[PDB]
């Protein structure tokens, strides 16, 4: 008979892009799904026992060593933040950002963006640094939100920042082409709004965004001690797996227990 729409969810929960298994076929659930596990168990195996590193370990390592060879300073900034640094970003408790806020306690929260630690070590950092002042840092970023399926509440922020002279929307799309050609993710650059900061560049990789990108200055800079022009860019690391490795949906990509590198470990 026909598979329920439960045991289709089950198989797919199995299924990786890779696989050429034909859901309209002669075959029951229990052969389907007895597949499908052994073959997950299989990948699991190789995965075990030549390479035994995880996928968004290894993008972090890799675009890190992108960065540090192109002249940009690696940063490991708090990941709790107070939550005067995001109303300082310009969003008030009215404000339709500031209900996606994890708060700790009255004083600190989960950053939901590295900006304000980015902005803070360009600040300090010019005081000691030759012109232009380029930096990066990748790590744990957290948002409350109702969507799943583009959107993770616990997410990975690669963000870079230059600081000084060559700080131009061409150079801006320069290190972005090169970053994505380099990771061999495909993608255009669009002109478009967004009200976190002002005018942006958008990243997309079809109706996917990758990026949203700043050219400065903006007049937040001040708020922040900043009075240079700059450049910049935000990337989430599960966005780009999701891409690169053709996963259905960003959870596969996510820090989990239910997925290591794409595949399921409930077996
Ligand atoms: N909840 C999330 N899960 C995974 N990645 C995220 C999330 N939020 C932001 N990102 C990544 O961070 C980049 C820049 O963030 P930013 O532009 O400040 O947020 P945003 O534009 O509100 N994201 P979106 O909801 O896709 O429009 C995005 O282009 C994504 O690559
Ligand atoms: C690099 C810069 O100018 N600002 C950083 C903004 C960080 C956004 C954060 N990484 C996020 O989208 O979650």
């Amino acid at each position: 008979p026909a598979l329920t729409k439960s045991q289709t969810d089950r198989l797919e929960v199995l299924l990786n892009p890779k696989d050429e298994i034909s859901l309209n076929s002669g075959k029951p659930f229990r052969e389907l799904e007895s597949e499908l596990l052994s073959r997950r168990k299989k990948d699991l195996q190789q995965i075990y026992a030549e390479e035994r590193e995880n996928y968004l370990g290894k993008l972090e390592r890799e675009i890190t060593r992108f960065f540090v060879d192109r002249g940009f300073l690696e940063i490991k900034s708090p990941i709790l933040i107070p939550l005067e640094y995001i109303e300082r970003m310009g969003i008030d408790n009215d404000t339709e950002l500031s209900k996606q806020i994890f708060r700790v306690d009255k004083n600190f929260c989960l950053r939901p963006m590295v900006a304000p630690n980015i902005f803070n070590y360009a600040r300090k950092l010019d005081r000691a640094l030759p012109d232009p002042i380029k930096i990066f840092e990748i790590g744990p970023c957290y948002r409350k939100e109702s969507d799943g399926k583009e959107h993770l509440e616990e997410f990975t922020m690669l963000n870079f920042f230059q600081m000084g002279s060559g700080c131009t929307r061409e150079n801006l799309e320069s290190i972005i082409t090169d970053f994505l050609n380099h990771l061999g993710i495909d993608f255009k650059i669009v002109g478009d709004s967004c009200s976190v900061y002002g005018d942006t560049l958008d990243v997309m990789h079809g109706d996917l965004e990758l990026s949203s990108a700043v050219v400065g200055p903006i007049p937040l800079d001040r708020e922040w001690g900043i009075d240079k022009p700059w450049i910049g860019a935000g990337f989430g690391l599960e966005r780009l797996l999701k891409v690169k490795h053709d996963f259905k949906n960003i959870k596969r990509a996510a820090r989990s227990e239910s997925y290591y590198n794409g595949i399921s470990t409930n077996l």
